[PDB]
């Protein structure tokens, strides 16, 4: 679990969005596993606007932060789950690191701010949904 809070927006994994997120929907994209909902309270997370390929992510299944080197956002094949059929997920960045399904939502950050959130994983792999291209999150 986990979300990004910026301006009057809440960014979460689409597969973990609540009834309240859908009732206050701003934008969603199944191909990216992202959903954005509106908030009444102001948020203070900063979104990175950069091309960093290194950062630190929060891993809730270990209660720890780990440094990672990750690939540039791309279309990556993701096996079927209870949430989606087998498909290419877009804007996904992979790295070597520990992740379990419940780790989705953990923030990936570089020195410029929030890069994305955990969205996929594998055996010794962790995948992050990029949010740096969503320029409208800042206006
Ligand atoms: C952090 O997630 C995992 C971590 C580890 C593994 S495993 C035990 O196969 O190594 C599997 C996963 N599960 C995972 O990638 N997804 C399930 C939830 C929806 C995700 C999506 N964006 O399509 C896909
Ligand atoms: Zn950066």
């Amino acid at each position: 679990s986990g979300a990004i809070y910026v301006g009057n927006y809440r960014v979460v994994n689409r597969h973990l969005a609540t009834h309240n997120d859908w009732a206050n929907l701003v934008w969603e994209d199944s191909s990216r596993d992202l959903l954005v909902s509106s908030t009444t309270a102001q948020g203070c997370d900063t979104i990175a606007r950069c091309d960093c390929q290194t950062g630190v992510y929060y891993c809730s299944s270990r209660r720890k932060h780990y440094p990672v080197s990750f690939s540039k956002p791309s279309l990556i094949f993701v096996e079927a789950s209870e949430y989606y059929p087998a498909r290419y997920q877009s804007h996904l960045m992979l790295a070597v690191g520990h992740s379990e399904p419940g780790d989705c939502g953990g923030i990936l950050r570089c020195q410029h701010g929030v890069v994305g959130i955990v969205s996929t994983g594998g055996n010794g792999l962790v995948g992050f949904a990029d949010v740096r291209d969503l320029l409208w999150l800042d206006e």
